């Protein structure tokens, strides 16, 4: 029988779920795949459902606060950085170039490079031991942490700071929690006003923050709404924002991830985001591109890319918001691909023209995305009402070059403006485009022989 251990407090949101403070002993019913299991505390004796995420099992790797599992290079990057974090903040991740390996990632100053961050594979052997150097080894990744938290011995730093985790949200507001009662909603604060409805910041069962966007009656079949949302609820993704929950009945309730940087359009036109630099801007890009590339994989279609669908988080993290639900409108102007609320800038000429959504329609509305990521937010075809734009673009009009903007990043744009959708790059092609963007001679890792 397996004792977990809690990674971070969990404040009980149902009858059902058990609540359990950081470091608190638990056993469960079933170690299912699930996101819910069915626990008692050998704390308190109390019996609730709790989320799978917020546990490990005791003595560990992954009860320990400085590992941080499959995290890429890049986002151990975008945590370390942070500006709050002191030099030598540390986390443990595994390799992504080598298989049963893992990496050090450090954070670092020198007048050479600024605030960087220094990568050290920890080579697992065969034989079991961990060492960064041969000449250095360790039975286990606890006892190389403590080692080199004390001497660096080699490595840029002494390993000072855990890097701070931000509590992870649980998958689903609760056990089976999908089709919920509107009272258990509070609507506190307006965030904005789309076409179609207003988004809210509030609360689930009181104490839960939550996104919830309210459409005005007639706007969608609530039957075609559920049967869309079994789809988009199989949708997981670190750069996706999470569908939580739906109220079913009209006015519809939708309930997701909220985001506190709002946004991306407003972001850019803001005091953070209209000072932002390229390599700033290119990372956002690659970010987007990472999510969109998740909805190919998943043969899915966005149907709705644009700034204004990509929310914000700490860190200057980047979500893909509100895909799939555009199908779902019934305005007959919109469904033509017409009128004031269709996002025609945005829109291949196929889509516009036949109703061919597809992914490389979306590919299409991402090069879009790009001018307003290189333009601080600047709506496209400036000079241009939507009435005139379908008719530019089918004769092949495609927008410059902006002025701050490099040709090759306007190269990109141009493939994802292929007459043709099936000339388009994939997501996968436009992610590792925008991830490898600058190149570096730099060591990937710091050499191990010193
Ligand atoms: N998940 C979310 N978290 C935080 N703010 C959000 C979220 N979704 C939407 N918003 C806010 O609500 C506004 C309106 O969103 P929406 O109704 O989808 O309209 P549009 O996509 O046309 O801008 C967004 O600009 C943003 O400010
Ligand atoms: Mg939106």
């Amino acid at each position: 029988v397996t004792t977990f251990v809690a990674l971070y407090d969990y404040e009980s949101r149902t009858e059902t779920d058990l609540s359990f403070k950081k470091g608190e002993r638990l056993q469960i019913v079933n170690n299912t795949e699930g996101d819910w299991w069915l626990a008692h505390s050998l704390s308190t004796g109390q019996t609730g459902y709790i989320p799978s995420n917020y546990v490990a099992p005791s003595d560990s790797i992954q009860a320990e606060e400085w590992y941080f599992g499959k995290i890429t290079r890049r986002e151990s990057e975008r945590l370390l950085l942070n500006a709050e974090n002191p030099r030598g903040t540390f986390l443990v991740r595994e390799s992504e170039t080598t298989k049963g390996a893992y990496c050090l990632s450090v954070s670092d100053f020198d007048n050479a490079k600024g605030l960087n961050v220094k990568h050290y594979k920890i080579r697992k052997l065969d034989s079991g031991g961990f060492y960064i150097t041969s000449r250095t080894q360790f039975n286990s990744l606890q006892q190389l942490v403590a080692y080199y938290s004390k001497h660096a011995d080699g490595l840029c730093h002494r390993l000072t700071t855990v890097c701070p985790t931000s509590k992870p949200q649980t998958q689903g507001l609760a056990k089976d929690a999908w089709e919920i009662p509107r009272e258990s909603l509070r609507l506190e604060v307006k965030l904005g006003q789309g076409c179609f409805g207003e988004v809210w910041m509030g609360t689930w069962n009181g104490t839960t923050r939550v996104a919830i966007k309210t459409l005005k009656p007639g706007t969608m079949s609530p039957e075609a709404f559920l049967q869309e949302a079994q789809v988009m609820k199989k949708l997981r993704h670190e750069k996706l924002v999470q569908l939580y929950a739906v109220v079913s009945e009209e006015p519809i309730y939708i309930v997701t991830e909220y985001m506190n940087k709002g946004s991306l359009l407003d972001f850019l036109k803001g005091e953070t985001g209209k000072y932002l630099r390229l390599p700033q801007l290119v990372d956002m890009s690659a970010q987007i591109a990472s999510g969109m590339a998740y909805v190919e994989r998943m043969n899915y279609v966005h149907r709705d890319l644009r700034a204004a669908n990509i929310l914000v988080g700490e860190n200057l993290v980047c979500k893909v918001a509100d895909f799939g639900l555009a199908r779902l409108i019934e305005d007959n102007e919109y469904t033509a691909r017409q009128g004031a609320k269709f996002p025609i800038k945005w829109t291949a000429p196929e889509a516009a023209l036949y109703g061919r959504f597809t992914i490389k329609s979306d590919v299409w509305s991402f090069g879009i995305l790009l001018t307003e990521l290189t333009t601080k937010g600047r709506v496209p075809y400036p000079g241009m009402v939507n009435r005139e734009v379908l008719d530019q673009v089918e004769r092949g009009y495609r927008m410059p070059c902006p002025p701050e903007c490099p040709e090759s990043l306007h190269d990109l744009m141009c493939q994802c403006w292929r007459k043709e959708p099936e000339e388009r790059p994939t997501f996968e092609y436009l992610q590792a485009f925008l991830e490898d963007y600058f190149t570096s001679t730099e060591p990937q890792y710091q050499p191990g022989e010193n």
